[PDB]
């Protein structure tokens, strides 16, 4: 009962060509919906079920270590799946965050490479991040559904998150098959570059 | 170059409608032949390049620290699929095992029904990308899983499970999302249709010789 699954902010199939219909809806009600259900089983008799789940996931040192594995890989699998449809909308950043990657990076072209790059080494399931480090971004990715929130030991980077994209297979597989590379071109065409600002006005 | 692509025991279309053909095409022509690259990148400048690739992931602490991330990847990926191929067939057996290796199943499991669910079992949850195994570990069958193409070969540190795989699936989404998307277990329900017993009854009664 702890969490539910939350409604999109448009259609299925608002996000075509770059992502198609029927990704999003499998990805939506089978996917996500599974670490929603999950994660809720492993909340019951806890302390924990209170907690927003982005606040869980940096407290998994301090839930029941027999329940520390199901809750990083699905309190991970919530929280990253509930930012990924929010930084998703039906194509550049301007203002402070543009500024922030125009000095950590050099440009926003030299970010998308680097972005591009982190998702593409990304061996196996897992995630690439834009994340604030100590006021600064950077550009790092987790392996299946660690996010930087939970901190080094587990996740192996930090920071906080403002923007991500899932490199799991099924996020692309069914219209791009291997061509993992096609579908992180296509991402920019559908990144909502205001809500990433206004989490990184706040991360900030 | 060190590696080639080996070819198919049997057609694209020939583990139909188990495994969709547009599916082994990509498996093998995409996915099998990255690794078999990339494994061929690493091993350019090494004197690694000579070693059968079943025993060069049995020494990845021996190679130079650079490259063991690349071929523990890579070669990992070009050993399991080069086997993964040759444990599966057209127009097998319902299907299992007989002889010897059933026998050896009915000790370890209690029987083919139990085992087949142990197997299940440690595909679903195998979290992420993986592989699940059937292992022959100090002349006794146990089932362990690996992540990303970490293989039972490469020792306890590396893969965190160990033996010699006479049996193994992928699990990897590319394996089985273009038939049956999120249904991992009905992937898995079919995936044993088509597994070639007398295949990893060869390969059991060759790792019970010690
Ligand atoms: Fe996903
Ligand atoms: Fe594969």
């Amino acid at each position: 009962a702890a969490y539910t699954l939350p409604q999109l902010p448009y259609a299925y199939d608002a996000l075509e060509p770059h992502i198609d219909a029927r990704t999003m809806e499998i990805h939506h009600t089978k996917h996500h919906q599974t670490y929603v259900d999950n994660a809720n089983k492993a909340l019951e008799g806890t302390e924990f079920a209170d907690l927003p789940v982005e606040q869980l996931i940096q407290q998994l040192d301090r839930v029941p270590a027999d329940k520390k594995g199901a809750l990083r890989n699905n309190a991970g699998g919530h929280a990253n799946h509930s930012m990924f449809w929010q930084i998703m909308g039906q194509n550049q950043p301007s203002g402070e965050l543009l500024d922030a990657i125009n000095s950590a990076f050099g440009s926003f072209d030299a970010f998308k490479q680097k972005f591009e790059d982190a998702a593409k080494t990304r061996f196996g399931s897992g995630w690439a991040w834009l994340v604030v480090k100590d006021g600064k971004l950077d550009v790092v990715s987790t392996a299946n559904q660690d996010n930087p929130l939970m901190g080094e030991a587990i996740a192996g980077v930090s920071g906080t998150p403002i923007l991500g994209v899932d490199v799991w297979e099924h996020a692309y597989y069914l219209n791009y098959q291997n061509r993992r590379p096609d579908y992180l071109a296509a991402f920019w065409n559908v990144v909502n570059w205001d809500e990433v600002s206004k989490r990184y006005a706040a991360a900030k």
